């Protein structure tokens, strides 16, 4: 009873709605909408917003059907905003318990939801997957898609594909078995899952696929580890050819030395899969990083497209990952058409275009020397995401230079109950602001070439929209929103959104006027590692929708100015340099994740540096008593020693006073 295939197909041409999270199927969020135009959007102006008690990253892409506005915050909460009145029309609290974000790596965010017939459909931190009302937010079924007991969570948006929700999770950083699921749409009930990795050889294969891919792994360890490969992100849908592709995500560990010893491809980690949607069998495979060892995903956006190849109409499936190359496939078989690096990327030589395989530069699996390379962790593109301009042919990247450094952790390697990298990821201490940039990149599929590019001091930047007036829209980590020239990347129009945006636009028509919405709250993994370049001006969380329209009104209030605050003058920290050193590598191991490398916080979670007396007199309470368990901050007793925590305090005193003397 409302959102169908015929009305998600039809949305191609209509630019009205947007009812799938990257518009269309084919996820080239491109809106035929053009009242707003390259010659016009000087005139554009904030129509309305809403407030939102959000404090954490907002990641979500809103989808817009019969006059309403369906979204999420921080959390996995949704609500339904009405675009006529501006009001909340419900929302859904699944109640996610705060702590959930210890086994939740990267900020408690979603991406958005899904629709069909009159439902909306959600995917939550702790691993359910959520139907409701569409018209007044009742829940009307849930399925618990993970193990409870095991750190999965889901942070990405479903899809709705034939009357099945497609959904994946994520967790690969503390060691999860990547897999996507279908469940149906009016029941909830599982139709089939395909595991991206094997299991357990003393128990059966789910399916065939797993039985080959098993024989591109080596060891007895990567089943217990996880193996990783989770689908957290990204999918696309081609009606046509009936095939649903999914990106799969990195190993479990990172690096493959502990992961897989004896090497291998570890099918299909990092893999952009073509998946019948009626039965979840594997039409074919394509692997963008074989034996994947440096945390690069495959779950970005993937976008299909037609596109003139060497004369030749062609039918595409374009993905910009997280290793630096721009692939163009043919979405039929998998055939790789081309592949071409978009940025700064030293990993790898090429990706030989008769193999399909990367060539990889010398060194660059850290076997016995660690290794300085790009692109990092972070990716040349991670989940901000990216459009196609069927007009201009070119794809708008949110690029990402960022240095990688990995660490073989080889037979030193211990699991532990946080990250499990074994590739030295708590070795950092810092992003300076010097060694990283962005660049909203515009990409030629065919020709493999920047058409333009503008640069930005950092990385993290929000995704982008596509439209037909000539025009991109993109909001930055430093805090504005932009429209640029999609021919061209002239700059158009510029707004101060007072906070950073890392979600992606997108747009929508309402009687007869055309609205240009974005999810504002800096967020995501990176405000959480932090680091210096995690820190400059605008880089802050003020939660709000903020709708666009021509001629708008509207007005942010000014902020108030932060109350005193007396920082206090640091005594001299005297301590052993081991006694130091262990609570550094405590600190990385299990706090940097939330309170910042070298406890540089960014700002969404509290700098320990700072913290009052008061709070560090009640350290050992709060880490390992849970004294601010109901806040969100976990209780690790079940992982540190209380004279462990005490290392972890001097350590952070040591920077408290470090830093403190830079200045003065
Ligand atoms: C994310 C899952 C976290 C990890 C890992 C660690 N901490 Fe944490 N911590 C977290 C939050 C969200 C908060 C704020 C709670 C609130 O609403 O105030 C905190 C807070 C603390 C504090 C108090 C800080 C202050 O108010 O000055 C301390 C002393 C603290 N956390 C210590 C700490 C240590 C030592 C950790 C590693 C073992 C650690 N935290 C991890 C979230 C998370
Ligand atoms: O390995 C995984 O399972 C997984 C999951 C997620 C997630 O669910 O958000 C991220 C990542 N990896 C990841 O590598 C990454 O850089 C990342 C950034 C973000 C974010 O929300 O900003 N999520 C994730
Ligand atoms: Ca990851």
């Amino acid at each position: 009873a409302g959102v169908d295939e015929a009305a998600i197909r039809a949305t191609e041409q209509a630019g009205g709605e947007w009812l799938s999270h990257g518009r269309t199927y084919a996820e080239q969020r491109f809106s035929p909408l053009k009242q707003i135009d390259a010659s016009n959007v000087r005139s554009l102006g904030l129509a309305w917003y809403m407030d939102l008690d959000n404090t954490r990253g907002l990641e979500a892409t809103p989808l817009f059907h019969d006059g309403v506005i369906y979204t999420s915050m921080s959390w996995s909460r949704v609500i339904a905003v009405d675009a006529a009145s501006g009001k909340e029309l419900w929302r859904y609290d699944p109640e996610v318990a705060k702590v959930k974000a210890r086994t939740s790596c990267c900020d408690a965010v979603n991406r958005g939801v899904a629709l069909w017939g009159d439902k909306v459909y959600v995917g939550t931190l702790d691993g359910r997957l959520i139907a409701l009302d569409a018209k007044t937010g009742k829940a009307i079924w849930s399925q618990q898609t993970t193990d409870p007991a095991k750190p999965y969570s889901i942070t990405g948006a479903p899809r709705v594909v034939k009357g099945k929700v497609i959904i994946g999770n994520g967790g690969a950083e503390y060691g999860v078995r990547g897999f996507v699921s279908a469940y149906d749409a009016d029941t909830g009930k599982l139709a089939w899952r395909f595991y991206t990795v094997p299991g357990d050889p003393a128990l059966p294969y789910e399916h065939p696929e797993l039985r080959e891919a098993a024989k591109t792994w080596q060891g007895d360890q990567y089943w217990k580890l996880g193996g990783g490969g989770t689908v957290w992100d990204s999918m696309a849908y081609d009606p046509e050819l009936d095939l649903l592709y999914v990106g799969t995500g990195n190993g479990s560990p990172w690096n493959r030395e502990v992961r897989s010893p004896g090497g291998g491809d570890n099918l299909y980690l990092s893999s952009i899969l073509a998946i019948r949607p009626d039965t979840g069998k594997l039409a074919w495979h394509y692997q963008v990083t074989p034996g994947d060892s440096w945390d690069f995903t495959a779950t970005q956006q993937i976008t299909l497209a037609e596109l003139n190849i060497d004369g030749k109409p062609r039918k595409v499936l374009m993905q910009a990952p997280k290793n630096g190359f721009f692939y163009v496939l043919d979405r039929t078989n998998g055939k790789l058409i081309s592949a071409e690096k978009f940025g700064k990327v030293t990993w790898a030589e090429k990706v030989d275009l008769a193999t399909g395989r990367p060539v990889e530069a010398p060194g660059v699996r850290y076997e016995k020397e660690p290794i300085v390379m790009w692109p990092s962790p972070f990716g040349a593109h991670n989940w901000h995401s990216m459009s196609f301009n069927p007009g201009t042919g070119l794809v708008y990247i949110p690029y990402q230079e960022v240095p990688g450094v990995y660490r073989n952790e080889g037979k030193d390697f211990v699991t532990r109950k946080a990250f499990n990298t074994a590739a030295g990821f708590a070795d950092a201490t810092d992003v300076p602001a010097a060694v990283v940039s962005g660049a909203l990149l515009a990409w030629d599929p065919v020709k493999q070439k920047a058409a333009w590019k503008v640069p930005y001091p950092t990385h993290w930047n929000g995704g982008t929209l596509s439209t037909a007036g000539n025009l991109v829209f993109q909001g930055t980590a430093a805090g504005q929103m932009h429209a640029y020239s999609a021919d061209k990347g002239e700059a158009l129009w510029q707004f101060e959104a007072q906070s950073g945006i890392v979600a992606a636009p997108m747009t929508f028509e309402l009687a007869g006027r055309q609205y240009v919405a974005i999810m504002a709250g800096w967020g995501g993994v990176a405000t959480l590692t932090g680091g210096e370049s995690m820190n400059l001006p605008g880089m802050k969380n003020r939660s709000r929708l903020l709708v666009f329209a021509l001629d708008g009104k509207a007005q942010l209030p000014p902020p108030a100015p932060a109350p005193a605050k007396v920082e206090r003058v640091p005594q001299p920290v005297t301590a052993a340099p081991e006694q130091v050193q262990a609570g550094k590598q405590l600190y990385g191991q299990f706090c940097s994740v939330c309170h910042g490398m070298g406890t540089i916080s960014g700002g969404l979670i509290p700098d320990l540096r700072q913290s009052s007396d008061a709070t560090r007199e009640h350290f050992q309470q709060i880490v390992l008593q849970g004294a601010l368990k109901p806040l969100g901050m976990p209780s690790f007793d079940d992982s540190l020693k209380p004279e462990e925590v005490e290392q972890i305090k001097l350590y952070v005193m040591s920077r408290e006073y470090e830093d403190y003397m830079a200045r003065h």
